[PDB]
């Protein structure tokens, strides 16, 4: 877990950038999927192009050897590819006229368990369908029309996708789910199905964050951390985000009773990694002065296209399992309603790594 702290800081760097450009749109991305994708691309990069990518991923190249970086990602992908669905993959698409280096192809297939392909970019409309078909077939139809524009001069494209529909270890009762108002702001109200169960949760009010912190667990040894900011404290919560937040309450075995109002969510996020990671300091690999000599030996190459799409869905529970033995509330429990915008994190317990991070301003987006 040597690379775990780097991913956490990279996630908060990525989130603070996305929240900076838009304060009224949903945010949802996978820090692990993006970092694994561009670390794989680093194996075909050299000199400053290689160093920019790793430095932009919050890796201190003077303190962590390059092998440990790539080895840490391989161990992380091994844990993911074992129970949780987590249908993820990265596709490298290159012009059929380029002589791809075999060492890069071997490392992509072996180290990162990823696939490369050759496609004719002369037909923009045809290539877009072909790329969107491999993603659609890979996701079993979960992700469609991932690519919506291919330039006529495209010669190299990267697509990163991830899908997660998780089942709660402690489920919800569909009969108790009710439609309630979600207040996106002072003037906007959306009617959303609100999952509601009274019971005991790993829920607590953190004065440092000025937010309610709820941790509910998914089957697959992955835990979801929900942050409900207090009134006017959303920015304060974002300011005070640090890796200690992830680990602070994951170890808590204590439970407190509360009436929970959590809306059903189906959230998607599509980002142009070229623009976003360009704001984080990764620019050379996208420019004409790139060093992708580890991919093609004899021709100038640059990464023309880089897209990331993350899709997540959670419901009340599928098929019914067994009841969870419950401690009946002996008193009036506090009511924690997620009727206002909130921040959430998905953490893989074994690696303590961020799978998904996002902010929900409208459940119906």
């Amino acid at each position: 877990n040597k690379i775990t702290p780097n991913l956490a800081e990279f996630a908060f760097s990525l989130y603070r950038q996305l929240a900076h450009q838009s304060n009224s749109t949903n945010i949802f991305f996978s820090p692990v999927s993006i970092a694994t994708a561009f670390a794989m691309l680093s194996l075909g990069t050299k000199a400053d192009t290689h160093d920019e990518i790793l430095e932009g991923l919050n890796f201190n190249l003077t303190e962590i050897p390059e092998a440990q970086i790539h080895e840490g990602f391989q161990e992380l992908l091994r844990t993911l590819n074992q129970q949780l669905q987590l249908t993820t993959g990265n596709g490298l698409f290159l012009s059929e006229g380029l002589k791809l280096v075999d060492k890069f192809l071997e490392d992509v297939k072996k180290l990162y368990h990823s696939e490369a392909f050759t496609v004719n970019f002369g037909d923009t409309e045809e290539a877009k369908k072909q790329i969107n078909d491999y993603v659609e077939k890979g996701t079993q139809g979960k992700i469609v029309d991932l690519v919506k524009e291919l330039d006529r001069d495209t010669v190299f494209a990267l697509v990163n996708y991830i899908f997660f529909k998780g089942k709660w270890e402690r489920p919800f009762e569909v009969k108790d789910t009710e439609e309630e108002d979600f207040h996106v702001d002072q003037v906007t109200t959306v009617k959303v199905p609100m999952m509601k169960r009274l019971g005991m949760f790993n829920i607590q009010h953190c004065k440092k964050l000025s937010s309610w912190v709820l941790l509910m667990k998914y089957l697959g040894n992955a835990t979801a951390i929900f942050f409900l900011p207090d009134e006017g404290k959303l920015q304060h919560l974002e300011n005070e985000l640090t890796h200690d937040i992830i680990t602070k309450f994951l170890e808590n075995e204590d439970r407190r009773s509360a009436s929970l109002h959590l809306p059903k969510l189906s959230i998607t996020g599509t980002y142009d990694l070229k623009s976003v990671l360009g704001q984080l300091g990764i620019t050379k690999v996208f420019s004409n002065g790139a060093d992708l000599s580890g991919v093609t030996e004899e021709a100038p190459l640059k990464l023309s296209k880089a897209v990331h799409k993350a899709v997540l869905t959670w419901d009340e529970k599928e098929a019914a399992g067994a009841m969870f033995l419950e401690a009946i509330p002996m008193s009036i429990p506090p009511e924690v309603k997620f009727n206002k915008p909130f921040v959430f994190l998905m953490i893989e317990q074994n690696t303590k790594s961020p799978l998904f991070m996002g902010k929900v301003v409208n459940p119906t987006q």
